[PDB]
C-alpha cells in the first residue's frame, strides 16, 4: 500500500560514513520461549599502589592516573615504510603512542556510579591528554572499551588514548564528508543535525543545557547513541568550563540509562571524534562521541554483527525510534545509587 | 635503522575497500529429533521438512526482506534520507547430517552444495541485482544450531560492500585494462608467501590486506564473473579447495573453527561487468587458541582495524598443518 517506515523495510543513510543501514521493522517474531566488587584489588594491575605486569608500580593516585601502555601498538620513532604506488600491494608508515587512563582508584566504580566531580576530572584529563598529544600527532583518539562482552577481563574502570601520525579510516572519512557538507551547506553537518533532533525528539535520550544524546537516525547497533554538544565545538579542548561540567552530568545520565536498561553493567565501546590537529581550517567539524553497545535483548542476549552484516551491510530489527523510547522509559539515576 | 615490515608497524591498503589496515608486528548425532533443519522434522511454523537427500533449501520463516514492500519516497535530503529495500532470504541445509561440517563432507557432497549455490544464484538473479550466499558458523558467530547450513539473501539494491567493491574494481579495470583480482591472483601465485591452498583451478591466500587474524580470500585462477559461470571442472575443483581450506582451519587448534564466509560475484544489473572477479572471503574471529578470540572493538570501531600477527605469519601457520581433517586422519 503506502510506505510506512514503521512497518516496511528500508535503508537509512549515514552522512558521516556515506553508508546505508538496512532496517527491517516488523520482522516475523519467533515463538515466545519464556521469560559485587571490592574498591581495591591486590592483583589488579590498574589499582593504586600495585605493580604492573612490567614491574613499574602505580602511584597511590586519588583521581585519574595516566600511563603509557606497557604494550603499545605504536611507537613514536618508527622508521618510514617505502614510498609505493603499487595498485595492489602497498603500505604506509605508522607512528604514535598509546596511554591508559584510570578513571578513579575505586576498582568497582564505573562511569555512571562516579560523582559529577569525579567525572569532571575525567573530562579535564581527556582535555589535557588531547592537548599534549595534538602538539605532535594530528589524530588523538580517546576511547573506552567496557565489559567482558567487549573482551575485558579486568573490570577496573579505565579508558585509553591513542595518538596517530596519520588520520585513521573513520577519521579521514568523517573529515571528508563533513567538509563536503560544509562546502555546499555553509553550516556544520552535525550542528544542523542537532537542530533537527531538538525539534523532533523521537530519538532523544538525554538532553542537558549544553548536551544532547540521541539514538541517531542512522544507528547501526541496537542502542547506539551519538552524544553531541548543542553549540559548535571543534575539539574537546575547546569546551568552556560550563560545557565541561555539564558534559560530566550528561555522561552520568546517559551511562545510567544504559545500565538501567537491563539492570546490569552495560558494555560498550565509546570514543570521541573531534577536529584533527592538522593545521587546516576545520570549521566543518563538530565534536561528538559515539557509543556502540552490543546488547540487544537482555543482559545476556547480544547482537552479533556477522554473516550478511560483514559481507554486505548492517541490518537491524529494532528501529532507532523504538530503541530511544526504551532508553527514555528507564530512570537516569543509576540503580545502585537509587534506593530501588 | 631501515624500515622493516617485519618489525615496524605500518599500514597496508585494501584495494577492494579503499581502506587501510594497521599492522603492529612487534606486538553430536546425525539426526536430531528437535532440530528444525533436520530431515523430516517440523519447523517453528509447523511446516515439515521432507526427508531430503543432499541439500535442502527453504524460504526463511523470519525473512528480513519481502519481495513486495512498497517503495519509499524519493529524497535527496543530506541528513535524513531513506530508500526502499526489497528481497528475500533462504536457508540452505548442507546435508541431512546434523553433525557433519564442510571439511568433514565428501568432495561429492560439497559438489552438490556448489551446484545448489549456482542454482539458487541463477534463479534469484533473474529478479534481484544482488545475491549474497553466506555461511555463519559456530557459537562465536552467534549460532545456536550446529546443523550445518548457510543462507542466501537476494536484494533489490547493491549493499554497501558490493557497491564499494564494484566501484573500486571498475576503476582499476579502467586504468589497468585487467581485472583487479585476476592480477592479484597471478601475483600471489608467483610469490607464495601468503598462499594457503592451491588447487588446479583455485587459490586461497591470507590476503596482503587481511583484517582478521586468519582471514582468507578464495579465488579462481581464471577470470570468472559469477559462481554460475564455473565450468564443471572448476566446480568440482572448488569442492576440493573448500574441503582443504576448511580442513586447515579446523586443524589449527583442532576444533570446529568458527567463521563467517560469503561469495561476491558480479551483480545481475545488466551492465558490462568484465571488471569483476568471483571470490569468497573467510572472516574467522579466533586468534591464539580455541577460546582466545579477536575482538574488533574500541580503537578499531572508532578509527581503523588493527592486527598483531602479520598476514605472512598467519599464512605460514595455516600452511604448517595438514589439509586432511583431524577426524579423517
Ligand atoms: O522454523 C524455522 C526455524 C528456523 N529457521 C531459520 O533457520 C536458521 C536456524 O534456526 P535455529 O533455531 O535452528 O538456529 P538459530 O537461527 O537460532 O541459530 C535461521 O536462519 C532461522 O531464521 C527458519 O527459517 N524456520
Ligand atoms: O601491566 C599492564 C597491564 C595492562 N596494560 C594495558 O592496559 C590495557 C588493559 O586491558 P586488557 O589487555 O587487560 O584487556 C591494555 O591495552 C594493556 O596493554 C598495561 O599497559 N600494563
Ligand atoms: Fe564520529
Ligand atoms: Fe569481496
Ligand atoms: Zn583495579
Ligand atoms: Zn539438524
Amino acid at each position: 500500500t503506502q510506505f510506512n517506515p514503521v512497518d516496511h523495510p528500508h535503508r537509512r543513510y549515514n552522512p558521516l560514513t556515506g553508508q546505508w543501514i538496512l532496517v527491517s521493522p516488523h520482522r516475523a517474531k519467533r515463538p515466545w520461549e519464556g521469560a559485587v566488587l571490592p574498591a581495591h584489588d591486590p592483583d589488579c594491575f590498574l589499582c593504586a599502589g600495585n605493580v604492573r605486569v612490567t614491574g613499574d608500580k602505580n602511584p597511590d593516585y586519588t583521581g585519574t592516573y595516566v600511563f603509557t601502555n606497557d604494550f603499545a601498538a605504536l611507537m613514536s620513532d618508527t622508521p618510514d615504510a617505502p614510498e609505493s604506488h603499487d595498485p595492489l600491494m602497498r603500505c604506509q608508515s605508522a607512528r604514535g603512542t598509546s596511554r591508559v587512563i584510570c578513571f578513579s582508584p575505586d576498582h568497582s566504580k564505573t562511569l555512571p556510579e562516579l560523582s559529577v566531580a569525579a567525572l569532571t576530572e575525567i573530562v579535564k584529563t581527556w582535555q589535557e591528554q588531547t592537548a599534549e598529544l595534538g602538539k605532535t600527532y594530528p589524530w588523538v583518539q580517546v576511547f573506552e572499551n567496557k565489559g567482558a562482552a567487549m573482551g575485558c577481563s579486568n573490570p577496573h574502570p579505565h579508558g585509553q588514548i591513542w595518538a596517530n601520525s596519520f588520520l585513521p579510516n573513520e577519521a579521514e572519512r568523517e573529515d571528508r564528508l563533513q567538509k563536503e557538507y560544509f562546502a555546499e551547506q555553509k553550516s556544520p553537518m552535525l550542528v544542523d543535525y542537532v537542530q533537527r533532533e531538538l525539534a523532533d525528539g523521537s530519538r532523544t535520550v538525554v538532553e542537558t543545557e549544553h548536551w544532547l544524546a540521541v539514538v541517531p537516525y542512522w544507528a547501526a547497533w541496537p542502542f547506539e547513541t551519538l552524544l553531541l554538544p548543542k553549540a559548535h565545538v571543534l575539539r574537546i579542548t575547546d569546551l568552556t568550563d560550563a560545557q565541561r561540567s555539564d558534559l560530566a552530568l550528561a555522561l552520568k545520565k546517559l551511562t545510567s540509562r544504559y545500565d538501567n536498561l537491563f539492570q546490569c553493567s552495560f558494555p560498550y565501546s565509546m570514543g570521541w571524534h573531534g577536529a584533527p590537529f592538522n593545521g587546516e581550517e576545520n570549521q566543518h567539524w563538530q565534536l561528538h562521541a559515539h557509543f556502540y553497545p552490543p546488547l540487544l535483548r537482555s543482559a545476556t542476549v547480544r547482537k552479533f554483527m556477522v554473516g550478511y552484516e560483514m559481507l554486505a551491510e548492517t541490518q537491524r530489527d529494532l528501529t532507532a525510534e523504538q530503541a530511544a523510547e526504551r532508553l527514555r522509559a528507564v530512570s537516569d539515576i543509576h540503580f545502585r545509587e537509587s534506593g530501588v
